[PDB]
């Protein structure tokens, strides 16, 4: 399937343990598709102060149309030294490795994979 329906654990950006998926564009979009996949994706909502505390490359995922079931459709887009790779919408958030922090909420999404 070109899309499939998740629910995504949103974090606070001080619980989170590993605070980007690896150290080129390539490899986070890779990282982030593949925890995606296996359901082990978390996301942080980007305010003031967040970004400066996770690790760039940056995975956002934005939001790709104007939402089937609730899920809101979103794809991937890398951020690294002010350089995007990707254009797409309203970013929804920064995605992160989960391994095992408590969400405050879940994100339902439809992700173009």
């Amino acid at each position: 399937k070109t899309h499939v329906q998740l629910s995504l654990p949103v974090l606070q950006v001080r619980d989170v343990l590993v605070r980007g998926f690896g150290d080129s564009v390539e490899e986070v979009l890779s990282e982030a598709r593949q925890h995606l996949k296996d359901g082990t994706c978390g996301l942080v909502e980007v305010e003031k102060g967040v970004l400066p505390q996770l690790e760039q490359p940056y995975v956002f995922i934005k939001r790709s149309d104007a939402a089937p079931h609730g899920h809101v459709m979103v794809e991937l887009v890398a951020e690294l030294e002010g350089i995007q790779y990707g254009r797409s919408g309203e970013t929804l958030g920064v995605l992160v490795p989960h391994v095992g922090e408590i969400p405050v909420a879940y994100r339902k999404v439809l992700l173009r994979k």
